[PDB]
C-alpha cells in the first residue's frame, strides 16, 4: 500500500463526469471540477485540466496524470500550511498518507476545523486522536471512508486497506 492505492480504493476511478458525495461534478479519481450546479462549467473546468474537448470523458491514462497532480499538490499544500506542516513532518509515513487522504478529500480548509485532531496527532495520542476525529461532519457524512482513514492515523498501519 501507498498513498495512491490508498485514494484510488477511497476514491475510486470513473471515466465519465460523475458527481461526488458532496454532489460536485467530478472525475477520474475523485478529481473535483466545480463545485458549481452548471454540467457545462464542470465540462469546461474539464477541458481545461486536459488540456482537450473531452466532452465530459477521458482516458483511464488522463484520470491517472490528474490523479498524480492532485496527490502532489496535497502534499505541497500541507508542506506550505503553517499549522499542517508541523504535524505532518511530526507523523511516520504511514500516518502521513492519512493526512494526505484527509486534505485530498476535504480540502485545507476543510481540515483546519481539526485542529484538535492535529495537537492529539502531534502529540501521538492516538486513540484520543482518533476519538476526536471521528467527531466531524467528515466522519458523520462520509463514515466508511472516515474509518479507514481514522484507523491509519490510529495505528500507522495498512490495516483498514488490506
Ligand atoms: C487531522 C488531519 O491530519 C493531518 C492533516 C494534514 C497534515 C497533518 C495531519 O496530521
Amino acid at each position: 500500500m501507498n498513498i495512491f492505492e490508498m485514494l484510488r480504493i477511497d476514491e475510486g476511478l470513473r471515466l465519465k463526469i460523475y458527481k461526488d458525495t458532496e454532489g460536485y461534478y467530478t472525475i477520474g479519481i475523485g478529481h473535483l471540477l466545480t463545485k458549481s450546479p452548471d454540467l457545462n462549467a464542470a465540462k469546461s473546468e474539464l477541458d481545461k485540466a486536459i488540456g482537450r474537448n473531452c466532452n465530459g470523458v477521458i482516458t483511464k491514462d488522463e484520470a491517472e496524470k490528474l490523479f498524480n497532480q492532485d496527490v502532489d499538490a496535497a502534499v505541497r499544500g500541507i508542506l506550505r500550511n503553517a499549522k499542517l506542516k508541523p504535524v505532518y513532518d511530526s507523523l511516520d509515513a504511514v500516518r502521513r498518507c492519512a493526512a494526505i487522504n484527509q486534505v485530498f478529500q476535504m480540502g485545507e480548509t476543510g481540515v483546519a476545523g481539526f485542529t484538535n485532531s492535529l495537537r492529539m496527532l502531534q502529540q501521538k495520542r492516538w486513540d484520543e486522536a482518533a476519538v476526536n476525529l471521528a467527531k466531524s461532519r467528515w466522519y458523520n457524512q462520509t463514515p466508511d471512508r472516515a474509518k479507514r482513514v481514522i484507523t491509519t492515523f490510529r495505528t500507522g498501519t495498512w490495516d483498514a486497506y488490506k
